[PDB]
């Protein structure tokens, strides 16, 4: 307790000694309270104008306009201790699975040089700004690496003073750039070496495109068994439990020298133990502290809620297969008999899943899985928007089954080759395109971002008639050479680029498909396939309504709107490409 965390409450304690009250109407109940200080401060979504220009007919749709206007009495909540048979499960399948990610991967320290070029390059690491402005700056001044030093050496010596959260169904905790290095050069090593790909996790999918996806849950599906599972936990990150924590640190016994150290003092100091301060209105600054949850960085955050979703899901595939009888209590030989099934049949049942974080879809061996749920809620991982002991709904069809916010058509090109693609509703995706985060666009960063939107939509959603025309939309009125931009864990976006997008779509869904046979290229738009134009209405799309049939016939005059806007530029014209304007 108050050994571990009592520094960090003491050191901020002197910086407001002129404020510090122990007020006693203060809200918390799980979280530990220790004071208060006086603060006075706070970020709201603006409208994208080159989009929103472009896309008229969705001005009188309540579900996209709605987007762009306007529980943390969840984080306080408490997560019982799991039973002893619980305990045993989780602690030999997390042995288990360090295990099979470190067999063809070694963990190390990341560096103040790799960490550096992250800063420049612009990454969401959940910093704030305070001595120096930016991240960039507090980079190249040498001053900052002297606070990480003594930190550093701190850490060794099993203390912490400065690595303390700012809180802001979501909660997002800010640490200063300093512990975020601490953090990035002892765990970095889970993202930056791709501990939970495919290849190396078999559940995982980290460094897969939205391109992949559909793909990869195809394959799922050919596997024996019963239905598909993609059952959400309510939370997730509210139901880490303390054992969790302890499982996840073991990845420190495959550590050796400093790194184990190191790594020893993130979890133990940061991870088990941890310190923030949260804005009241009623505005005073509150110092809180608890043991569990999860408040992580986002990358650290992804890689370890993959790893314990990943433990979770073995233990429920456990349960529906019967290699155990009751969470009670692991006789000596139901122990033995859970170590046998791992080493026998650990790895088959890995690829039976798709895991992202805190999203899975499972295909098990049989449909006893669906009412298998006593290690499932004694976790604390307990279903969203279902009764505890009501069985799962599972899919029939892995073309219906969500993931990642998606789901995953088949569709069949005019010569036989076969794509799977990726799919949400399109009023989902147009609202979210019409938004901006943050101050200061200039109309130019207001159009890249735009031409970001449209690029994606030409590669993923090339198969929903409206967003290949407002895409080409786009993409004729924001200057040809101009290029893509965004501010600031993601695999690889390959709209981000000024390259042909035809020529992009050619080498992502021809050349580079490990799925696709021929690797014959596209040689023109027109040869790409839409989904049927039934299925395209029941995904969201306009087509039909009068509101979106005169947009298409005269979207030229929308295109020529934006471009006088921006400016005397070249502008090239993408509609053309269209079969409606092409002749
Ligand atoms: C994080 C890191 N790597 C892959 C994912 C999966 N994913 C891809 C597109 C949308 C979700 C998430
Ligand atoms: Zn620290
Ligand atoms: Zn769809």
């Amino acid at each position: 307790n108050l050994d571990i965390i009592g520094k960090r409450i003491e050191k901020i304690k002197q910086e407001h000694e002129t404020s510090w009250h122990y007020d006693q109407d203060h809200p918390y109940k799980t979280w530990a309270y220790h004071g208060s200080y006086e603060t006075k401060q706070t970020a709201s979504s603006m409208v994208n104008g080159v989009v929103r220009l472009l896309t008229k007919p969705w001005d009188i749709i309540p579900m996209v306009t709605q987007m762009a206007m306007t529980f943390k009495e969840k984080v306080d909540t408490r997560t019982q201790e799991p039973k002893e048979g619980t305990k045993k499960l989780m602690k030999i399948t997390a042995e288990w699975l360090w295990k099979e990610l470190g067999k063809k991967k070694t963990p190390r320290m990341c560096t103040r040089e790799e960490f550096t070029r992250k800063v420049r390059s612009n990454a969401a690491l959940g910093a704030i700004f305070n001595k120096w402005k930016s991240a960039r700056e507090a980079v190249e001044d040498s001053g900052f690496w002297e606070l990480v030093d003594k930190e550093r050496n701190l850490h060794l010596e099993g203390k912490c003073e400065t690595c303390v959260y700012n809180m802001m169904s979501r909660a997002i905790w800010y640490m200063w750039l300093g512990a975020r290095f601490l953090e990035f050069e002892a765990l970095g090593f889970l993202n930056e070496d791709h501990w939970f790909s495919r290849e190396n996790s078999l559940s995982g999918v980290e460094g897969e495109g939205l391109h992949k996806l559909g793909y990869i849950l195809r394959d799922v599906s050919k596997k024996e068994g019963g239905a598909m599972y993609a059952d959400d936990t309510a939370g997730w990150d509210t139901r880490i439990t303390l054992e969790d924590l302890k499982n996840e640190e073991m990845v420190t016994n495959h550590m050796e020298g400093e790194h184990k150290k190191l790594a020893e003092a993130i979890f133990k100091l940061t991870y088990q133990n941890k310190v923030v301060r949260v804005q009241r209105p009623t505005t005073v600054m509150d110092i809180i502290s608890r043991r569990d949850q999860r408040g992580s960085g986002q990358v650290v955050t992804y890689g370890l809620n993959t790893f314990t979703n990943m433990e979770a899901q073995l233990i429920r595939q456990m349960e529906g297969e019967g290699v155990f009888k009751s969470i009670q209590h692991l006789t000596v030989t139901e122990e033995i008999a859970v170590k046998n099934w791992l080493v026998r049949v650990g790895r088959e049942r890995l690829s039976r899943m798709a895991i992202s974080g805190d999203d899975c879809v499972v295909k098990p061996l049989d449909d006893r899985f669906a009412s298998a749920l006593t290690a499932l809620n004694d976790m604390g991982k307990v279903r969203k928007d279902i009764q505890q002991w009501e069985p799962s709904r599972g899919w029939n069809d892995w073309t219906q089954v969500p993931f990642c916010s998606h789901h995953f058509h088949e569709l069949i090109m005019k010569d036989g080759r076969v794509l799977v693609v990726p799919c949400r509703n399109q009023d989902e995706l147009i609202g979210r395109a019409r938004i901006s985060q943050g101050a200061g666009w200039s109309l130019r960063e207001t159009a890249c971002l735009g031409k970001s939107y449209a690029q994606m939509w030409s590669l993923m959603y090339f198969h929903r008639r409206d967003l290949r025309l407002a895409a080409n939309a786009i993409c004729s009125a924001v200057p040809s050479h101009w290029v893509p931009t965004s501010r600031t864990i993601h695999a690889t976006h390959e709209w981000m680029t000024t390259e042909d997008m035809l020529t992009v779509w050619n080498r992502v869904w021809i050349q580079e498909n490990p799925w696709m046979e021929d690797k014959t290229p596209v040689e023109s738009w027109e040869e790409i396939p839409y989904l049927g134009k039934r299925e395209d209405q029941w995904c969201g799309s306009l087509i039909g309504l009068t509101s979106r049939a005169t947009w298409a016939k005269n979207i030229q005059t929308a295109i020529n709107q934006v471009r006088s806007l921006i400016g005397n530029e070249e502008y090239t014209d993408y509609m053309p490409s269209m079969k409606r304007f092409r002749r």
